[PDB]
């Protein structure tokens, strides 16, 4: 089939995992990422090529780029982990050709071919074909966030205490949370880090937001924990902030680690808490969840799309085209709130 | 029934818990203990009073008189968590009055009148009345350490995994542990301070013994982590030691927290870790594990004097009189390996 032999991507600089780490933030593309053109890759027999419509950013993205994530970087491959497109080609496994032609949400996974390219490579498992009726804008980015929001809010139902907590509350993930919490009744205390963020987050129905800037933040923190008694706590930024909170939370609290926004050290400041106060640490990885919960992966995947087709769910504060995105990601990744795409 | 009115005991000065922290060692028993002349208490109607043949000096007993324990101390009241005595007195309950005369292993758990007393008082649930030809020294530390042991060393034999790590690898417990392992062909890594512990360690069966203060402990500790592929840890230390362990340790590694022998600050080196190795951190409480596996109880009981009565088990480096225990359990303390024990 006609497809181009050369494409335009955003091709790592680096290779398998950096020697200098530098946190969370994306002060530019340039150490990380360049323009170019290079040649289509072909699927392997399981997998497909996508023609990408739209590329999500996910804090995953930038940590992947920074050689800072669970997965090394593939010098000269196209980074990006989730995007919308259509399926142009695919191995010959029946499943990757069945695909060929669908519109689909995709990740990329292990495939190093990745979304920040006009033709990205993806398991024909990776993706979801859209129905008819779905958003293009809605596809790019219903795998990492929805998905993730969907195996973690089942972690605090499956608890019971209506309270829960969660670090980076404006995050878009920790806002899908907040939108599931507030359908059954959960109650979300969030932490922030602008006093500006608290009405938007209150109104999609957090019970508390904090601002851990705030001097007596930590007394706060003491009284929401009495006042609420949550066990579970989803925690993206680990550190100092997230070592206070542990600290705070009653009996049986689960300190649930899915990401590391903040590099300080993470302390357990009582580890008599784990032995008296039965308190428990783990982390949340949604590719381990998907490997583990075969049975709910096809459910969440259901839900997920259907919460997008009627209505429940919608995503967007800009969409970069690919030919600005090294200029510009940086500047717009830093306006708070609001998911940034990159346009092939 | 005729029992004395007034006994000798060793009295806690401190009462709650300390605002002042001061580590695990004991440099001194007067500033937590004064030796004194109280009434005799009345047992509950659940509860025994016992007659102290022998009593037991463990780190949770150290850490409990400092006012660092998972229980508050009640300031004027003998300290001492376990011993072997003979029940002189009950509550007019059935258990309790039917126990009368047995000579008893016993933690007094909750009762606040300690063994490190003439009469000691235990519920009659938390005494474990000896086989007639059972030793006495084996009776006084026949509960704590023993049944710890069979605890966690089921959590061991439950991952499968043959090798598994141990911090302060001299103690007691971490003795019986290694015992147990080497039955069921398992390969104990244990760390110590002094390299004078390495022999004996081997001996009774460690695989590994690991001085932590070597210069190239963490690159010895890569290697051995590298070839033996442990899950388990099980940490009484905590602080840099244990945070070095379980960032060396392989994926699915559970740090399991049951003391607090180092008060600097435990960090998680890699939260990444938790998220991409599935590594998970608990705590371990004997008292716990009771509440919770109430039909292990039994059993792990009847293991524990079995292993005591047929020569599997038996404890003992000095046996202070109660006259000279404030002012010499301190120095034999500091005596490496062996149990110490008070008599009254
Ligand atoms: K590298
Ligand atoms: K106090």
């Amino acid at each position: 089939m006609t497809i181009p032999s050369e494409m335009k991507a955003l091709l790592l600089v680096g290779d398998g995992y950096t020697k200098t780490p530098s946190g969370s933030a994306l002060e530019a593309m340039e150490p990380y990422l360049e323009q170019g053109r290079i040649a289509v890759p072909a699927p392997g027999p399981s997998q497909v090529l996508i023609k990408v419509n739209l590329a999500s950013i996910n804090p995953s993205d930038v940590a992947f780029i920074k050689g800072q994530y669970g997965q090394p970087r593939v010098k000269g491959r196209p980074a990006g982990f989730e995007g919308v497109g259509t399926i142009v080609a695919g191995g010959d496994e029946p499943y990757a050709k069945s695909l060929v032609g669908k519109r689909v949400a995709f990740a990329t996974g292990l495939s190093n071919w990745g979304s920040w390219a006009e033709y990205a490579v993806a398991e024909a498992a990776a993706c979801i074909p859209l129905l008819d009726t779905v958003r293009d804008e809605d596809g790019a980015a219903m795998i990492v966030n929805p998905l993730t929001a969907i195996a973690m809010f089942d972690i605090v139902k499956q608890e019971g205490e209506k309270a829960f907590v969660m670090t980076a509350g404006a995050s878009q993930l920790c806002k899908l949370i907040i939108g599931l919490a507030k359908e059954e009744g959960f109650r979300p205390i969030v932490t922030v880090r602008r006093d500006e963020q608290i009405a938007l987050l209150k109104d999609i129905g957090a019970a508390h937001v904090l601002n851990e800037k705030a001097p007596d933040f930590e007394a706060t923190l003491r009284e929401v924990m009495k006042a609420e008694q949550p066990r579970i706590f989803l925690d993206a930024v680990t550190g100092p902030l997230a070592s206070a909170i542990f600290n705070a939370m009653p009996k049986r609290a689960r300190w649930i680690i899915y990401g590391r926004l903040d590099p300080d050290a993470t302390v357990i400041r009582e580890p008599g808490q784990l032995i008296f106060q039965h308190k428990h640490i783990e982390g949340f990885w949604l590719s381990e969840w998907m490997r583990q919960f075969k049975e709910r992966r096809g459910p969440a995947i259901l839900e997920a799309q259907k919460r997008f087709s009627d209505g429940r769910w919608s995503t967007v504060t800009a969409v970069v085209p690919l030919a600005e995105a090294i200029a510009w990601v940086p500047a717009e990744l830093t306006k708070p709130n609001g998911k940034v795409f990159i346009r092939p």
